[PDB]
């Protein structure tokens, strides 16, 4: 159950990071897609 | 560890949730960014 947990706990980390890698590019898209929509 | 099992696969699993739904956010989001640069 440890050799659960430890490898459990490093792909939550790993998931978390993509998680908020992915957030700020939807960020920088839709800054990115209002920039270009006003023309 | 088990309850600290437990309450990581919960919340992981939430986590990819999240993570596939922002995918396929960005994924609609730069379909339609290309769409309107095309023309």
């Amino acid at each position: 159950i440890e050799s659960d947990l430890e490898r459990a706990e490093e792909r939550a980390e790993l998931s978390e990071g993509k998680c908020a890698e992915l957030e700020e590019e939807l960020k920088t898209v839709t800054n990115n897609l209002k920039s270009l929509e006003a023309q």
